[PDB]
């Protein structure tokens, strides 16, 4: 399985525009799990499972949440 | 915290829809996690902030409605 890490700010709608970019880069989940962050009081983060169809997507998605919403991202 | 546990149909930006209509109702998830569910389906465990309980009647009808999940269970 694809597995993949990431930290978001807190705000209403943070995860959705995540979403958002892995529907528009046909990224499909099979897995999703949040924790609150233990390193940062305002963040949250989300430990999720992508199908292998999402591979070829996957180090675009990565770099994309980086730069466009300064996630903290790890490919697992 | 409302307790919220609902099942999607399987599909790539299933979950991005949901969260769309959290974000424009100013829902706000404190938690979230996935299972594999009926074959074709996901079940989703949320937590909304109590700040969301304005919006809980409009987001229970779209989600059941239009967007035709399945709530399990609300309850705060
Ligand atoms: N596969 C669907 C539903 C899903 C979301 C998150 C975890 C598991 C399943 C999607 O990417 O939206
Ligand atoms: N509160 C944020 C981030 C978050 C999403 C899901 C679970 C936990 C936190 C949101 O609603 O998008």
């Amino acid at each position: 399985a694809i597995s993949l890490i990431f930290s978001l700010k807190e705000e209403v709608g943070a995860l959705a525009k995540v979403l958002r970019l892995f529907e528009e880069n046909d990224v499909n989940l099979t897995h999703i799990e949040s924790r609150p962050s233990r390193l940062k009081k305002d963040e949250y983060e989300f430990f999720t499972h992508l199908d292998k169809r999402s591979l070829p997507a996957l180090t675009n998605i990565i770099k994309i949440l980086r730069h466009d919403i300064g996630a903290t991202v790890h490919e697992l």
